[PDB]
């Protein structure tokens, strides 16, 4: 959109420094390179056993068009090839005249088609995602040039994405045994982890990815990014207001003041209010009692959220049987069951009063709150519940190892011979989800291909928005 | 920085969402609000017993001077408030009017004063590295407000260069105990990380962070954001001719033809031939032969470099006792060592033929990198032999906890009166001081001395005061 970044990146020269000696290592009448971007692996989280297709519109506006129509094909062909020109002879000791450079320049675009799955389809593990190549000869080199900008820039959303589907896989499970309906699901986890992502980048880009199983967000800049390469009709995200320490501590040590003072800042809106500044359990089972009243006289659409921010995860929500008090015994959800109301649904399990509420973010983990929802169920407790606040530890403590992500180059053309090169082999065709097709040549029949053709020579030949992607990963459950 | 990348983030809805809703929650008269960034603890990681201080300088310019001037200050303000205000409109049902924004962009400039450790100097886990205030009674929820910014864009940079010095660190140790001089030392840990890091922002400050330790990266975007946010005289960084799978496998099965085909396409540089395409110990025991005549004879400045990409990181490097074929019980470096020459040093390790090298850089981290060189110097073999591509697993596989990086606010001013405030559920209080590398003192107000601290002023009302490069960086961390 109308904002502005200053950049370094030349962009004839990003990618790992060896892709610059590539060109001429390939064969003599080299022609076409074709590769693949996959999923290859979950190994390391057997819970993610759909691969969210996300990010790749964003991808190619940001870079591939704007990047390079910005700062290659805008600017003046003698600057740009001369910049590269003395790079290579710094670094590195070479003589590179840079006259492909100059080929690409005067070509005005990138001589590169990319098909992928639509954005919210899913597929499984070891299923093509994208493939691309080049569309003119004379650029075999460019297609693998490319790849360490691809996946610098992709492996991260549809991580993101496929591990927030997981986590609402695993919500939905759970509400269909504990609750009535599912309509906190969508709310249920909440994105905390800005603060914690290794920069403004892979927060705007991960944040989006978990908007596309959540509205629940903290990181405003994955809405604005969700909106300037998205778009919906409808709000991208929502959240509310939250107190934190600093604000707790400054208002000094009698903390039921602070709550009420919050309280009366929030009259009609939803309101988490920090609690373990101080004295977390005298706040839960001393300050709430004498809140009761002014709690249950809020209107239901603005209910009093408590946060904990310490101790162990399960014991703090679920209770400990190792003792001394029963408060820590009981945990925070059945504390509230006794200070406030409840009911039991049609399933059995308490549903605490809805003026009161309950949120966990310190450090949330997939198992970790697969646990506390098994924990709350053994009580009888319904998963509504809970909210998650979902940080770093669930949305950076990943690596393109994560689920596996490589982009390998699988068949190539020299003097018009296409041979596969070696997984898969040659050129690719999604059938289905959890079924492809490889060993293909150009010739074959893509008609059946659910990967669809997205970029070609410069073009955004299909565009999409969230509300569609949003709408993809309803029909993909 | 002549480039420029379009951009998304609105300059005054940068953070957290919640810190919109922190400046009434505030007590009234609430003026000044002091925060301090400290790695709390290395408990994650007991190998990072140091903190390299790095990257203030580019996040203050490329953020709090230009991303701010260019996208808030420079703009309207009717527009910028009015968007400000619908923003918050649409989420909150709350009708903020935009005034402090207003206010804000009257100004001018960040009414916020930031003292930092220098770049390149080291401090101990549990020191500050850094103090922000704000300058201006108005703006005590801009402190607050900008905590999100901070540290999510300045606990990589420093973790990455924390992780390059320990890599140093231990590489010097062992060149001290295997090698007769540490000349290998700037170029044994080569950045592989670019394609594996989580976005080119993270990719450019984290290989920053390695080329203040290390000359060898691949992770070009770091180079050019190096030379656009510090400058340096001597060279940023280097990097050699290399192939990859694709290349050699589009040559076909005939690998021996493909490394003469390679080598006489850089006759005059060193190159790097991934090795395992196809069999990795066909090239090894039957193809380096029938080439050593060839390889040899190759200039001094152009050696060959054998990269291996595949198997049992220890096994290829050192051999694997278990196994059933000689050469690898032996390893890459021991048979590359039987192929090639070699010498004994004077402290009594052998040093391959200096026309042949080696690489690994498949997943590699600070222990696998360890255990190799125990390796190698168990087999009495120099630690120089071995070249590391360090890549996503070392500087991609990281958090804010690896360091225990955390943003508290320790001081609130509210009517004149200075408070510390702070959680018992580090915990400082008040202002800091740091008086030397490992300890600092905390309780203080606005009042006291501060003079030699080691926390050096930096920023102050949109004017970086004081600036270094990339040269002054290395030389804090030599003496360091
Ligand atoms: N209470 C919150 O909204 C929050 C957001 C991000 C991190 N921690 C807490
Ligand atoms: N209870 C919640 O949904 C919530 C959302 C955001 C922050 N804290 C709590
Ligand atoms: N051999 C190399 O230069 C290299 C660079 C980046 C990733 N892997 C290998
Ligand atoms: N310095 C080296 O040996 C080397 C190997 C591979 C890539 N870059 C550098």
């Amino acid at each position: 959109l109308n904002y502005s970044s200053r950049a370094s990146a030349i962009p004839s020269l990003l990618c790992d420094f060896y892709k610059t000696s590539h060109r001429i290592m390939y064969p003599e009448c080299s022609q076409i390179i074709y590769s693949t971007f996959t999923p290859r692996s979950n190994e390391q989280a057997p819970y993610l056993t759909q691969v969210v297709s996300f990010g790749f519109q964003a991808f190619i506006i940001k870079y591939l068009i704007h990047y390079f129509n910005d700062n290659f094909f805008s600017r003046d062909k003698h600057d740009v090839v001369t910049e590269y020109s003395a790079f290579i002879e710094k670094t590195l000791q070479l003589e590179d005249t840079g006259e492909h450079i100059a080929k690409l320049h005067e070509l005005g675009y990138l001589p590169i088609r990319i098909k992928a799955i639509p954005e919210g389809k899913t597929v499984a593990i070891k299923v093509p995602v994208m493939t691309i190549e080049n569309t003119h000869s004379d650029f075999f080199w460019l297609t693998n040039y490319l790849e360490t900008l691809i996946n610098v820039s992709l492996w991260q959303p549809m991580t993101s994405a496929s591990i927030a589907f997981a986590y609402r896989t695993a919500l939905i499970k759970f509400a269909n045994e504990t609750c009535d309906n599912q309509e906190h699901v969508p709310f249920q986890s909440h994105d905390f982890s800005m603060r914690g992502m290794s920069s403004l980048e892979s927060a705007e880009t991960s944040g989006a990815g978990h908007l596309t199983s959540f509205l629940g967000t903290d990181t405003i800049p994955a809405l604005s990014f969700v909106e300037a390469y998205y778009g919906s009709s409808s709000l991208i995200g929502t959240s509310i207001p939250a107190s934190e320490h600093s604000v707790m501590s400054s208002h000094g040590v009698d903390e039921l003041s602070t709550f009420r003072y919050l309280m009366a800042k929030f009259p009609h809106n939803m309101l988490s209010i920090v609690s373990d500044t101080t004295d977390f359990w005298h706040n839960i089972t001393v300050n709430l009692p004498l809140l009761k009243q002014e709690i249950i006289a809020r209107p239901e659409n603005a209910r009093l959220v408590i946060r904990p921010d310490s101790g162990n995860f399960f014991a703090i929500i679920c209770g400990d049987p190792t003792a001394d008090t029963e408060h820590e015994r009981k945990g925070l959800i059945e504390c509230l069951w006794d200070i406030f109301g409840g009911t039991v649904n049609q399933k059995g399990y308490k549903v605490i009063n809805p003026h009161i509420g309950a949120i966990y973010g310190d450090g949330v983990t997939y198992e970790k709150m697969f646990k506390i929802l098994e924990g709350l169920q053994a009580k009888g407790f319904a998963s509504s519940n809970i909210v998650f606040g979902v940080g770093a530890q669930t949305y950076q403590r990943n690596t393109r190892d994560t689920l596996g992500f490589a982009l390998k180059a699988t068949s190539i053309t020299i003097n018009g011979e296409e041979k596969a090169i070696f997984s898969q082999k040659g050129r690719v065709k999604v059938l289905s989800r959890d079924t492809y097709v490889d060993g293909l040549t150009s010739a074959d029949d893509f008609s059946d291909d659910l990967l669809e053709l997205l970029f070609e020579d410069g073009k955004l030949l299909r565009q999409t928005d969230f509300d569609e992607i949003r709408q993809n990963l309803l029909v993909s459950r």
